[PDB]
């Protein structure tokens, strides 16, 4: 069933939005409804994203 992904936790109910870059595949730490809420209650944090290429996967998250 599940492997070595990472789904959300503040709604522990979805995986994790997502979005395509050219080639790449962007996920997201936070769903879009705990997104806009990580604004509320997150306000500046689990702000993070995962990029993956076609050959190759990224993570960007802590930037300051
Ligand atoms: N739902 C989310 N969950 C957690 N972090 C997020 C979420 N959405 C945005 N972020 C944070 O903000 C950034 C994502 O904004 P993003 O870069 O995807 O807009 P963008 O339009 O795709 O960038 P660009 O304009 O260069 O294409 C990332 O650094 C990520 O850490
Ligand atoms: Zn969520």
């Amino acid at each position: 069933g599940s492997f070595r992904v990472k789904p959300c936790v503040v709604c522990k109910v979805a995986p994790r939005d997502w979005r395509v870059k050219n080639r790449h595949l962007r996920i997201y730490n936070m769903c879009k409804t705990c997104f806009n809420n990580s604004i509320k209650s997150g306000d500046d944090t689990y702000h993070g994203h995962v990029d993956w290429l076609m050959y190759t996967d990224a993570k960007e998250f802590s930037s300051t």
